[PDB]
């Protein structure tokens, strides 16, 4: 699959992260990201996608070695970590046809896994509106502990 790039934007307290909500197949909450174009550098893709989806330009703040990358079903998604963005920043997507809403969420309150259905003796996982974000949450908490404390 084509690699995706984007960002994990945190506020100044390091408490909260910025998620975006799309439509239809993308109707839940996730980190702003999208597919790399032909010949496009990872940092330029990240900034382009984040600006398209949030109206915030991360180009001046990207750090080359500060990211979390996960391979999910043989597709690579890399989110650059961008701390210290004020909570009163005005975010507006390019594209209300693509982005329903943009909100800060408390990291400590976000799930880092979906819930099973063991009370119902049924296999699988319960739906969760943070499905796309969930894989990055434990790695982000661990990354923050190693960098900041
Ligand atoms: C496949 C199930 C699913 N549900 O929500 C998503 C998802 O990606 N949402 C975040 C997002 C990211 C970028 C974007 F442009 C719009 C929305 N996927």
């Amino acid at each position: 699959g084509v690699p995706t790039y984007g960002a994990i934007i945190l506020d100044e307290t390091l408490e909260n992260v910025l998620l975006v909500q799309g439509y239809l197949a993308k109707s839940g909450w996730g980190f702003p990201k999208g597919k790399v174009n032909k010949e496009e550098a990872p940092h330029d893709c990240a900034a382009r996608e984040v600006f398209e989806e949030t109206g915030f330009d991360i180009k001046d703040y990207i750090c080359k070695d500060d990211y979390i990358e996960l391979r999910i079903n043989d597709q690579l998604a890399r989110l650059y970590i961008i701390p210290g963005i004020p909570k009163d920043t005005k975010f507006n997507p390019k594209t209300r046809r693509e982005i329903r809403n943009i909100e800060w969420f408390s990291i400590e309150k976000l799930p880092c896994h979906r819930n099973d259905m063991t009370p119902k003796s049924k296999l699988g996982l319960a739906p969760n509106k943070f499905f796309m974000a969930i894989p990055f949450i434990r790695p982000l908490r661990d990354w923050l502990s190693r960098r900041f404390g």
